[PDB]
């Protein structure tokens, strides 16, 4: 019973942060194997972040200029290379906290757990989504990039992000682990909009047979529609399309609650067009689109 | 920038996770030092959960029949005995993964982690608050017993709640770690009502400060209060009267933005008289009250 915003247990993450400085800036690194990973702009001073060139300003960077320390300890760097917009400093240490892990570069519509931290130590966790335009909203303060984004199937955690920037409207950016940024945004310090912030139809569809699960059903109708006279009501109230891809992935909650995916579109189609009129789903009075079908299916079964 | 339901890194807890098994129930149990935690209810078959004689059905246990397996290894019971509603079970090998700790008792309004377990397994972590009426909301199948509620103060863990049951409202009732229930549960098959859930008015406050420290100022109007004339509003949407207590605790966040805590209340007056009127704070459509005015100060400032 009960449906609530849950992030994956942080343990197999908290071992892996680190704090790497370099000059006067100080952020977290990923200690993973033999290796650190960490924003580029840890070379930056905050002059250097209006127009840096980082393959120049990493020319003046030697190995002992990266100091990395995990907990109260000193870890000795032995190679530094820069991909993509994460650096790589390669310590003589492996980490004996590493995990089983992946790095993955997920889809814009798919989820993940945070583990904010500054100084190389955690503050906190929290369920996140990549949203349509690459941003995420998260909450991240100064000296909180470096931290990182995550999902764990068993024993095996896929790294999926790493915190780089604040654009000027309170939203963040960042890289997969491989230094890749989701969307056009790049680490400078200059002003970058961001797209239009659609709402993830197939997350909300998951989350309205979450609530069904959960004894939330007055939004059930004796309604039903077709993928395109859906999509023409999510097209007005900037919703994602919504695929056979996204119907197939429902499925499994379609089977268990007996409602059709269509249903639970004209449902989701008639709180568009009415509102919730006061009411509230799971505790919340607008449309949750941050529980992909695989989260609602993990949290209503158990999986561990 | 950003404000989010944000949960303790879980790691201290994942280490003290235990499956307690006794004839054909399986739980989860917390390790800490050479005792292991876990409902009373254990002992209970389906059939016993009716009506318990806890006494008289611990008579027909024995160390032998507690099997506590920690991962994939079995520690050995060399004790066992009641408190309350918990059982402690006294084990030959201290846990090494013991963090600092403390059992704290909480008061209705406080939040806390909870890490959700299943097996002795970790399947997620996310934020509570204990109801004005001592139940949680929380997101807990069968098996998820045992699962513990906690806050923690940089690296001692207070152990403030332990899952026992589902009410038939699907809202969660559990213990302190002395095994004493919050509010008037009993760990009984019997239906148990909860009183009103009132609107932790306190929380609500700390969130508008929260949301006024990140942009979201549109609440904000012309108007102040009297504590006298804000509780008779606070009376009518069923919102727990404010205290002097309350004011005070709200001063950090009344200190940083410049506005007085009988102007926020002002503000809260209004939101209930007039709804939000389509519109959101910190991507909510209603007001949230699982946020302290420490857990406010916290997020926004970066403690870790
Ligand atoms: C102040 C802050 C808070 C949270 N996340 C990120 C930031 N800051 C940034 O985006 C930086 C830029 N541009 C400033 C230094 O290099 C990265
Ligand atoms: C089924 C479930 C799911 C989540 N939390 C708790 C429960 N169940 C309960 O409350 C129990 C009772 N009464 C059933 C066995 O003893 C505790």
């Amino acid at each position: 019973s009960g449906f609530r915003k849950m992030a994956f247990p942080s343990g197999k993450v908290e071992g892996c942060m680190v704090q790497v400085t370099c000059g006067t800036t100080t952020l977290n690194g990923l200690w993973l194997d033999d290796v650190v990973y960490c924003p580029r702009h840890v070379i930056c001073t905050s002059e250097d972040m209006l127009n840096p060139n980082y393959e120049d300003l990493l020319i003046r960077k030697s190995n002992h200029n990266f100091l990395v320390q995990a907990g109260n300890v000193q870890l000795r760097v032995i190679g530094h290379s820069m991909q993509n917009c994460v650096l790589k400093l390669k310590v003589d240490t492996a980490n004996p906290k590493t995990p089983k892990y992946k790095f993955v570069r997920i889809q814009p519509g798919q989820t993940f757990s945070v583990l904010a931290c500054y100084n190389g130590s955690p503050s906190g966790v929290y369920q996140c989504a990549m949203r349509p335009n690459f941003t995420i909203k998260g909450s991240f303060l100064n000296g909180s990039c470096g931290s990182v984004g995550f999902n764990i199937d068993y024993d095996c955690v896929s790294f999926c992000y790493m915190h780089h920037m604040e654009l000027p409207t309170g939203v963040h950016a960042g890289t997969d682990l491989e230094g890749n940024f989701y969307g056009p945004f790049v680490d400078r310090q200059t002003a970058q909009a961001a797209g239009t912030d659609t709402t993830i139809t197939v997350n909300v569809l998951a989350w309205l047979y979450a609530a069904v699960i959960n004894g939330d059903r007055w939004f059930l109708n004796r309604f039903t529609t077709t993928l395109n006279d859906f999509n023409l009501v999510a097209m007005k109230y900037n919703y994602e399309p919504l695929t056979q891809d996204h119907v197939d992935i429902l499925g499994p909650l379609s089977a268990q609650t007996g409602i059709a995916v269509l249903d639970m579109c004209a449902s989701l189609k008639e709180l568009l067009q009415n509102g919730m009129n006061g009411r509230t789903i799971l505790g919340s009075a607008l449309l949750e689109d941050e529980f992909t079908p695989f989260d609602v299916v993990r949290q209503c079964s158990g999986v561990t």
